[PDB]
């Protein structure tokens, strides 16, 4: 498993779906941050979802150390570009990772203009 | 039940449900904040949900002016009290409050240990 800003066995993956059109939510910007020593959020990784609504390759197993991470989904620009003025500014998922060892995390979000749902699927690696 | 920063017509209400037990999520801490010129968040109101899982009297119409607000729900303390290991650190809902539109805002949240869903009901009448 590789080291730095690429994809190991992809420890963090984000998947976003659209509940109004019944399709993946394409081109949604995603920003990830790690809480720093000094209690503030430092930028950790970023990207855009693909044609299938997924974003892989945000980090490696070597760079994804234990910590508190924040994944911010720009849902507002997403809906605005489809001409809807949605309710939320963005959708955020904050969680503690790899505190009992490394794990793979998939963060999924289902979006509607006035509602969002999020779920996480966590698997214990090995290959 | 409870309250916050003083009781009026109830321009903002929060309701929290438990998907694991099919009940209202009681005694959950809720904090609300208003975004400031310097872009940081300032405390605005807070409280704990009552027996029916609702939190009212957080603000009043004079004080609730346009801006961007953040509602933070301490979901982690809620699952720990139940003996469940939860995934999220808390649930946040960030939205812009506008005059133009409707006035009553109900933010509802349905919690599971690895997943949460949030919806907003914005009306002209009550609740
Ligand atoms: C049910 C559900 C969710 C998970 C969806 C997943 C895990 C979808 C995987 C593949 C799909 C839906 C088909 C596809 O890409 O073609 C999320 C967390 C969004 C929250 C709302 C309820
Ligand atoms: C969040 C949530 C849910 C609960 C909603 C509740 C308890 C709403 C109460 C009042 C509302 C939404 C405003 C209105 O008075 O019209 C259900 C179980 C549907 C599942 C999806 C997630």
């Amino acid at each position: 498993g590789p080291t730095g800003t690429g994809e190991s066995k992809c420890p963090l993956m984000v998947k976003v779906l659209d509940a109004v059109r019944g399709s993946p939510a394409i081109n949604v910007a995603v920003h990830v941050f790690r809480k720093a020593a000094d209690d503030t959020w430092e930028p950790f990784a970023s990207g855009k979802t693909s044609e299938s609504g997924e974003l892989h390759g945000l980090t490696t197993e070597e760079e994804f150390v234990e910590g508190i991470y924040k994944v911010e989904i720009d849902t507002k620009s997403y809906w605005k570009a489809l001409g809807i003025s949605p309710f939320h500014e963005h959708a955020e998922v904050v969680f503690t990772a790899n505190d009992s060892g490394p794990r793979r995390y998939t963060i999924a979000a289902l979006l509607s203009p006035y509602s969002y749902s999020t779920t996480a699927v966590v698997t214990n690696p090995k290959e």
